[PDB]
């Protein structure tokens, strides 16, 4: 499955301790912590793969809020020219009804 | 400073593999795996921290796109009703420069 949890690696480790021990028993021991520590360098590169993976996502989300903000800031910008636009035409507006209801 | 590399790791293998080593290049040997899959769990700790959280930094980021994005697309929306009040001023406007060329 997985890296060996670090009181399996232990087991191990503890089993190596005889100096008597059968050399097949030791070479085996040998191979799962030779293999275990391979899953466990190759479950690390696959994290640490993930790792700069999410760096470059909001990398690349951040620019989106520039984006984005760069347009809201050109509506409101906009927003503005064509609020002194209303209040222009309505001070026109306001200063034409000078003229109908001079009128008589 | 940090865990070791593969081939390393495979230098103390190499060693245990001695039947007649001494017990105390043995378990010498065997405290130096101890030790660094200590350090190879706490710096796989310390990376899978730093992952989950990337995790909520973006996750938090993305709050922000939705934010500047509901900002901006009140921003259109407003300058779209303000946008329709300059036509109307404007064709008022129209309807009053009717009056003015009219007399005389």
């Amino acid at each position: 499955s997985g890296p060996l949890k670090p009181e399996e690696h232990e087991d191990i480790l503890n089993k190596l301790l005889d100096p008597e021990l059968a050399q097949s028993e030791r070479t085996e021991a040998l191979q799962q912590l030779r293999v275990n520590y391979g899953s466990f360098v190759s479950e690390y590169n696959d994290l640490t793969k993930r790792n700069n993976l999410l760096q470059a996502e909001l990398e690349e989300l951040r620019a989106v809020v520039e984006q984005t903000e760069r347009s809201r800031k050109l509506a409101e910008q906009e927003l503005i020219e064509t609020s002194e636009r209303v209040q222009l035409l309505h001070s026109q507006n306001t200063s034409l009804i000078n003229q109908k209801k001079k009128m008589d």
